[PDB]
């Protein structure tokens, strides 16, 4: 309703639309039987309307324009209007891939970016400013359940706050995307909501300007100058993985936080695609905006004087590195860096960019290398506190056991050290700002939120991408486990016995194939302790371990035009196939030990403090990493937000189907519906399921107040042509497997199809008004006589009008008892009561109206007519037969007045007809027992339990020779 959207003002169509609004885009025409998602080539799926079919085929016409043929099979189910742009997505009747990607796409083209979907929160990059983060939108979030409030991620938030508070226990938000999804926004949103609501803050010996919220969200540009670049997807990308948690003590209040950081990118530090930059901070250095450091580090202005950082992109035109580097030097005075910290952090920056300057040539007809220049090496190992002519000479003549290179191991070598430099760097810099962010205050609870890349497929797929996908592997069965465990709580609290293996199992195989002794890391780890391996003997090694012993292990399927590949792995996001070049270099990340020698003996303390701790791989150290990061998440109540971006060109409110689709399939949302598919995923309330699917038995639930809804079910699905094991009987609920429900909703569009079929036929039966005949055969107490009939009908307002005349003298019973036996039909039924009217579904056949008429004093009439149409004219002839009729009685001398009375026909139905029961007052008791039955051996509308409202007035034509009636009747149903 309106109201309830009032306290989010300007925020409110952002986060839903008005009532008007949603009346509308519901009453939109929609037919299930035609209206449908079929594949598409070049769009995945594409709605289209059915146009014909045949032999299991089906012709239909896409939203696009296109006529395509397809299996029977491959059509699905669009959702009705009354769940168009539904905020969760699990309250969907159809909830396969098309039907969950139209819903964000609808949602989202009306400026609506956030949508539940199940425990998850999905958000769409708007690529636009929204008014949907002001104090305003989080004073109405604040404390409201997840269902209280439009979808937004400050319900995530709120909600995962309150329950540490409420259930005194770690709390962790969990938050994937590709790159440019969104993940880093939505991570700052997340904490800077955190920061403005959480209590403080008991004070008391700790670096640091500001309080530790500050400091917190200082922790941001700090990182980012770092750890954050432009590419292609996101002029501000985040290039590697973060953990944040923010800790709370034994009474509820803010007491400190702790940054994990992982995989950081070190290829960018010295290579850059054509449209990317390196890393923010060399750019924001060289801005000149704080001119000292150009003079410190022995640079010009000039990115392109600089090999290392100018590959790709320079300037970036929605970034002012200027005002960056103010933000970064500011930054990283809040976290209470000293002079001497930030500026040996700048020198070693500017030392990476002479690094990559430094040349090397070959002797005079040897296949060594020397100095071709000698300058920027100079800059550099001043800056690194070394001497320049031992670090040419540790690159030139390393030291084993010692010597040899060429000029191709020389520049791959210095390019490792810079990347090395540059990556503990980084890691120096995050334990620094762990211990600003140490507050020695007590901790007993936290709110862990976690930021790393999702589940991605490329082109190329290597040992980064491997790294991620395995995290993003442990991340989902993680996810599957908890899913799993409120299944459970679910079916139990509604008595439903079901179970299932663990869906965190599901990904077991592939997780133990990567990470178990004799996995692919294990061999891996194993073979590059052998110095004579290769890439070769690795791949061997592979393949003789898990080529048919381990099934999620298979070949590549080298396909089309993408590179070369050397196995594949089933992962739950799909198949995915890697390139192992390579990967032992990667993995063991060798290092002149020579020049690391050097910089163990620097004279910059930095430096020094940097190569002090150096055996570990690369994925020795990512699975002690990700054992740490898991450890804690297990120790949580997890809640889940997934980053969507909609399309390529930063456009805001059109999304790409096949992009969105790989998301949805690669993080966790398909996932976490195909493993509640498993049970019975759709559940509807007995309430619901009555005024929904009773129309498929009305006779097996009744109508009426105090109603037995669940005997109503079991009644009605027991009396159906189905799989009466795909649904089960909760306490307040009906459980249906996914198939079943499917076939309910195409079973009540096809009965519902023929009853307005139906209802239509019998209203054009009746439109203008119709001519009645009326025919009566009389025979009470031996004396026949007979009554002829002739008027007009018209059903529209209920009214007919008809002239009696007796063509056989005087009426031996009065005029008066005649009345209900002279065409039900002609009654007014309301616009939305048409499917009950029986009479004009009979016609034209139409139907036997017999009826036994108890008088109260005298005798009885048996009567029996039959109302067909005859022509374009409606007749009705009756046979009576009234007997054991007093002569001295009421109705046989004459007795009653010239009128009638306004009676209810009250209405049950049979089989294939109705039957009523009704008492006329005179004043003289009768009592009617009537029965219809059609007369067409054809189907007719029995109707629900209800009554017809009559009303009749009797007058005379003063003109008329013969004995006769003149009658108006107004008949309405109710
Ligand atoms: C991102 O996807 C996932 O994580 N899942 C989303 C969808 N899942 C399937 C599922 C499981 C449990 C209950 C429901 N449905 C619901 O509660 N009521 C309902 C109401 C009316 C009708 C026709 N069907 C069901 C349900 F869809 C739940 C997790």
């Amino acid at each position: 309703g309106d109201s309830e959207m009032a306290v989010f003002g300007a925020a409110a169509p952002y986060l839903r639309k008005s009532e008007k609004e949603r009346l509308e885009a519901q009453t939109r025409p929609f037919d299930l039987k035609k209206d449908v998602f079929v594949p598409d080539d070049k769009q995945e799926f594409v709605k289209a309307k059915i146009v014909s079919r045949e032999g299991g085929k089906v012709t239909a016409e896409t939203e696009y324009g296109k006529t395509v043929t397809v299996k029977e099979d491959q059509v699905m189910q669009q959702n009705p209007p009354k769940f168009d742009k539904i905020e969760d997505m699990a309250m969907l009747t159809f909830l396969h891939e098309p039907a969950v990607l139209y819903n964000l796409k609808d949602r989202y083209g009306s400026w609506m970016i956030y949508t539940y979907s199940g425990l998850f929160c999905v958000t769409v990059n708007p690529y636009k400013w929204l008014p949907v983060y002001t104090p305003e939108v989080v004073a109405a979030y604040r404390g409201k359940k997840r269902s209280e409030a439009p979808p937004h991620i400050f319900s995530i938030s709120d909600n995962a706050y309150q329950y540490m508070l409420t259930d005194r226990e770690n709390q962790s938000i969990l938050i994937t995307g590709e790159s440019g999804a969104g993940k880093t926004v939505n991570t700052k949103r997340v904490i800077q909501y955190f920061a403005v609501i959480a209590a403080i803050g008991d004070r008391s010996q700790s670096p640091g300007k500001g309080t530790l919220e500050d400091q917190i969200i200082q922790a941001n540009p700090a990182l980012e100058a770092f750890g954050n670049a432009k590419t292609v997807r996101n002029d501000n990308s985040s290039r590697f993985g973060k953990f944040i948690r923010i800790h709370f003590g034994a009474t509820g209040k803010l007491a400190s936080a702790d940054i994990e950081t992982y995989l950081l990118e070190k290829s960018r530090v010295i290579f850059q695609l054509k449209a990317e930059r390196d890393y923010h901070i060399f750019y924001q250095i060289l801005s000149n905006k704080k001119p000292e450091l150009l003079d410190m580090l022995l640079i010009t202005n000039n990115p392109y004087d600089y090999a290392f950082i100018s590959q790709g992109e320079t300037t970036v035109a929605s970034i002012d590195d200027a005002e960056e580097l103010m933000a970064t030097d500011n930054a990283f005075d809040v976290l209470g860096f000293t002079s001497e910290e930030k500026n040996s952090m700048y020198k070693l920056t500017g030392a990476i960019m002479h690094f990559g300057n430094m040349k090397f040539k070959l002797k005079q007809r040897e296949e060594q290398a020397e100095p071709d220049g000698t300058e920027e090496a100079d800059k550099s190992a001043y800056l690194m506190g070394l001497n320049s002519a031992d670090l040419l000479k540790g690159l030139c003549h390393p030291r084993v056991k010692t010597k040899g290179q060429n000029v191709q191991q020389v520049i791959y070598a210095t390019g490792a050290l810079a990347k090395a430099v540059y990556e503990r760097m980084f890691n120096w810099m995050v334990t620094r700002i762990n211990a600003t962010l140490e507050t020695k205050q007590p901790r007993q609870y936290f709110i862990g939120v976690l930021d790393i890349a999702g589940f991605e497929i490329f082109d190329f797929n290597s040992f980064e991408q491997l790294c991620i996908n395995f995290t993003n592997e442990k991340l989902q069965q993680f996810f599957n486990h908890h899913m799993f465990v409120l299944e459970q709580e679910e079916y139990k609290k509604e008595g439903i016995e079901w179970t299932f293996i663990d869906f965190g199992m599901d990904l077991q195989a592939c997780i133990d194939l990567i990470e178990k002794p004799m996995g692919i890391m294990s061999i891996l780890e194993e073979e590059c302790m052998f110095p004579k391996a290769t890439d070769m003997t690795f791949k061997a090694k592979l393949f003789d371990n898990h080529l048919g012993k381990s099934a999620n292990f298979q070949k590549p399927r080298n396909i089309k035009g993408k590179p070369e590949a050397h196995f594949s792995l089933i992962h739950y996001a799909g198949i995915v196939d890697y390139n192992i070049i390579g990967w032992l270099q990667k993995n063991k990340d060798p290092l002149n030990e020579t020049v690391v020698g050097l910089y163990q003996k620097s004279s910059l303390k930095l430096l020094s403090t940097l190569f002090a701790n150096y055996f570990q791989t690369v994925s020795a150290l990512h699975r002690e990493n990700l054992n740490k990061l898991m450890t804690n998440l297990r120790s949580t109540h997890p809640h889940f937000v997934r980053c969507i971006i909609p399309n390529e060109t930063k456009s805001p409110g059109v999304m790409d189907n096949p992009l969105v689709m790989h998301q949805l399939r690669c993080n966790g949302v398909l996932e976490g519906i195909r493993i509640c598919r498993k049970g019975f995923p759709n559940r509807i309330l007995y309430g619901d399921f009555r005024q929904r699917y009773r129309i498929l038995n009305p006779a097996a639930i009744p109508e009426g107040q105090f109603i037995d809804s669940r005997k109503g079910a079991e009644k009605l699905l027991s009396s159906l042509d189905i799989d009466h094991n795909q649904y089960k009987f909760g306490h307040t609920k009906v459980f249906f497997k996914a198939g079943l429900l499917g076939l309910l909703e195409e079973m009540r569009d096809e009965r519902l199809s023929r009853i307005i079929t139906r209802t239509q036929a019998a209203e054009e039966l009746f439109t203008g008004v119709v001519p009645i005949l009326v025919e009566l055969d009389g025979d009470v107490n031996g004396h026949k006589f007979s009554v002829s009939g002739e008027g007009e009908g018209d059903a529209t307002y209920g009214k007919l009008t008809l002239k009696f005349i007796c063509t056989t003298g005087k009426l031996p019973v009065p005029w008066p008892t005649l009345v209900t036996t002279f065409v039900q039909c002609f009654s007014r039924y309301p616009d939305h009561m048409k499917r009950h009217d029986f009479f004009k579904s009979a016609m034209p056949e139409g139907y036997v109206q017999e009826r036994t008429i108890f008088f109260k004093d005298d005798g009885n009439y048996k009567t029996r007519a039959e109302v067909k149409f005859e022509g374009d004219t409606l007749v009705n002839r009756i046979e009576l037969k009234g007997i054991d009729f007093k002569e001295d009685g009421n109705i046989l001398g004459h007795k009653l007045e010239y009128n009638y009375n306004s009676h209810n026909v009250y209405i049950m139905a049979d089989k294939n007809g109705i039957k009523a029961n009704f008492k006329t007052r005179h004043v003289q008791l009768a009592d009617h027992y009537q029965q219809n039955t059609p007369i067409g051996n054809g189907p007719v509308l029995l109707p629900d339990n209800h009554y017809l409202s009559t009303q009749s007035a009797l007058s005379k034509d003063p003109n008329e020779k013969r004995d006769h009636m003149v009658l108006l009747e107004f008949v309405t149903a109710a």
